[PDB]
């Protein structure tokens, strides 16, 4: 009986196994873009994505998760709300089994079909292990996905999904560049909060790009194939793997743009 999103093991069972699940800097939550406030000492977001190493495209039966060779400073995030260097460890999506839903976050409670979650962690902690114990450990860079026009630097994650049907599945997966999932505006919402899956922890400054990149229905329709099962279990499609906003609490969520 392990944490999962069905009825039995779905968000509103974590607490169980994850106290923190109702802790005070819990994600994701509802953006109200006319409470966030802009902050005109926020620096511009840097992404350095150029030297990024891709090395394998995992399911591990709640999401699929490119990972990425996190050795030396190839792929990092700084500026914007961040203090030092967060290097890139993988990229995942959350999704719907419908168009109307799957993001994480929302944006004055609208729900996107996808939310793209690119994952770093602080150099200063040496590894992801040590950073998710530290309140500002990690930096997820947050992406909405609509439906709409395919992304075509999507596509060649959706052409390998086929070969990572089942929990447990992976495949090599070198020399793809995360930086064709990008959007053209780098504004973004930030705050502080936590891992949306368990174990929950509150180590991560989230930045949430206001604009969302278009992908095709025949591109998250690839993404609903897969599967949360293991091989040769009964098939239960890996769709609506996401957790619904929580308590704002006591957070202001900033904005980098007027
Ligand atoms: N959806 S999200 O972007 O908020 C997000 C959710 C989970 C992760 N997690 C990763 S990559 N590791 C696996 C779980 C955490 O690891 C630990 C590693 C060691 C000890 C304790 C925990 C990262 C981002
Ligand atoms: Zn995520």
């Amino acid at each position: 009986h392990h944490w999962g999103y069905g009825k039995h093991n779905g968000p509103e069972h974590w607490h169980k196994d994850f106290p923190i699940a109702k802790g005070e800097r819990q994600s994701p939550v509802d953006i109200d873009t006319h409470t966030a406030k802009y902050d005109p000492s926020l620096k511009p977001l840097s992404v350095s994505y150029d030297q990024a190493t891709s090395l394998r495209i995992l399911n591990n039966g709640h999401a699929f998760n490119v990972e990425f060779d996190d050795s030396q400073d190839k792929a990092v995030l700084k500026g914007g709300p961040l203090d030092g260097t967060y290097r890139l460890i993988q990229f995942h999506f959350h999704w719907g089994s419908l168009d109307g839903q799957g993001s994480e976050h929302t944006v004055d409670k609208k729900k996107y079909a996808a939310e793209l979650h690119l994952v770093h962690w602080n150099t200063k902690y040496g590894d992801f292990g040590k950073a998710v114990q530290q309140p500002d450990g990690l930096a997820v860079l947050g992406i909405f996905l609509k439906v709409g026009s395919a992304k075509p630097g999507l596509q060649k994650v959706v052409d390998v999904l086929d070969s990572i049907k089942t929990k447990g599945k992976s495949a090599d997966f070198t020399n793809f560049d995360p930086r064709g999932l990008l959007p053209e505006s780098l504004d973004y919402w930030t705050y502080p909060g936590s891992l949306t899956t368990p174990p929950l922890l509150e180590c991560v400054t989230w930045i949430v790009l206001k604009e969302p990149i278009s992908v095709s229905s025949e591109q998250v329709l690839k993404f609903r194939k897969l599967n949360f099962n293991g091989e040769g279990e009964p098939e239960e499609l890996m769709v609506d793997n996401w957790r619904p906003a929580q308590p704002l609490k006591n957070r202001q969520i900033k904005a980098s743009f007027k």
